[PDB]
């Protein structure tokens, strides 16, 4: 009996290749939330944003005032779809107003959960990423057949800890490359 679905891309990482006309986006990796023959949803997890939770909070509510907590919180780039909202992904099986369970992790798009977690009444750990990435019925299969976007298994640890550079390093680590000796970390000898 199988627990995880290795058949569908409803939780896999896509890697950008120089096979298309995208030289700027040729070095990004996306996380596929839900893959379907009629379309696919996923969040980009390799490009941190230069925004804080206070700004989104201010964009969400004009009469609301952001505290010291929001100022110390950053935003991540999720994709080109809906740049006016922030996505909230956590590793719990709990649900809110608009939450989709994805087994090892849940997805929350409710502003109420955003405020709740920011206050500390939401999930254990979350990811606030502005907008998502969406593919039309055939667009993904097109880029997949065109060798534009490669598909590979994923791990949430990379997504929750460091998806900016640790996504590239971990990706190589997933494929089977010794990135640790090429990059080398500073600490104890």
């Amino acid at each position: 009996m199988k627990q995880s679905s290795p058949t569908y891309l409803k939780h896999h990482f896509l890697i950008a290749m120089p096979h298309m006309a995208d030289p700027n986006f040729a070095q990004t990796v996306t996380y596929l939330v839900e893959h379907n023959e009629q379309g696919a949803m996923g969040l980009v997890i390799n490009r941190p944003s230069g925004l804080n939770l206070a700004e989104v909070l201010e964009q969400l509510k004009p009469d609301a005032l952001p505290p010291a907590r929001c100022q110390h919180i950053d935003i991540y780039n999720g994709g080109p779809v809906q740049t006016d909202r922030g996505f909230v992904l956590h590793p719990s099986g709990l649900s809110y107003q608009s939450t989709l369970e994805l087994g090892e992790l849940a997805m929350s798009t409710s502003q109420d959960v955003l405020f709740a977690i920011a206050a500390g009444t939401g999930p254990e750990k979350s990811l606030i990423s502005l907008g998502y990435a969406g593919w039309e019925a055939g667009q993904l299969e097109a880029e997949l057949s065109d060798n534009a976007w490669l598909t590979c298994p994923a791990d949430p640890a990379i997504l929750f800890d460091l998806p900016p550079e640790e996504r590239l390093s971990a990706a190589a680590a997933r494929l089977g490359v010794n990135l640790s000796l090429l990059t080398a970390q500073a600490g104890h000898a």
